[PDB]
């Protein structure tokens, strides 16, 4: 048996939703530019984005992304199926890039990734380089995708 992680590199550079996913969210409006999906939440609405993947779900494992964010920001997994929520984590303001490597440890599998203006003020969020492995945080390597190129030697 193949022990090493699955990852999957659900958007790099984001000029729109990843193919394979539609937007579930709630409560902003979505741009994009230089290769970051920016979220916009209405003032009171507590609005995120909630990626769905239209076909099959993650289980367990880790999520790897880079955000920079003005407020609070809340990472929670959904099983849509069951209609239950798990919170990762909740982060702090950041006004530069920060990567971030979360354990999941949600014990059904998810099939919806959320990123939610906790607070509810409407700071702004911005993600690039979202990926999801089968593996733990500490175990985890940047896929060779992610790299501006890759030319191998
Ligand atoms: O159209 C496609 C598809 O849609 C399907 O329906 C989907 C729908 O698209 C989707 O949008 C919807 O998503 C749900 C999601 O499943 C829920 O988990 C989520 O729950 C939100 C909730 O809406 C918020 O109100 C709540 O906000 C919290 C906040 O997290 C928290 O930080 C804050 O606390 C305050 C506190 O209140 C203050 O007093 C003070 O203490 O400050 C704190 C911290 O600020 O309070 C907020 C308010 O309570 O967050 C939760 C968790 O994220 O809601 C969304 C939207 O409804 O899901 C449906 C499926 O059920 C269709 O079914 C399908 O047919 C169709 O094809
Ligand atoms: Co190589």
């Amino acid at each position: 048996m193949n022990v090493r992680a699955t990852y999957t590199v659900i958007f790099k550079n984001a000029s729109g939703l990843p193919n394979g996913y539609d937007n579930w969210g709630w409560g902003c409006t979505l741009s994009y530019y230089g290769g970051a999906m920016i979220i916009n939440p209405q003032e009171g609405k507590y609005g995120a984005v909630s990626l769905k993947r239209n076909s099959g779900s993650f289980r367990g494992g880790s999520l790897r992304f880079d955000m920079k964010n003005e407020g609070k920001v809340k990472i929670l997994v959904e099983n849509s199926e069951a209609d239950e929520k798990f919170e990762v984590e909740t982060i702090s303001p950041s006004d530069e890039y920060v990567t971030y490597i979360l354990d999941v440890d949600f014990d059904l599998p998810f099939d919806r990734i959320d990123f939610q203006d906790a607070p509810g003020n409407g700071d702004r969020i911005w993600i690039k380089n979202l990926v999801h492995s089968t593996g733990s945080a500490d175990d985890f390597v940047d896929p060779i995708n992610l790299e501006h190129h890759h030319h191998h030697h």
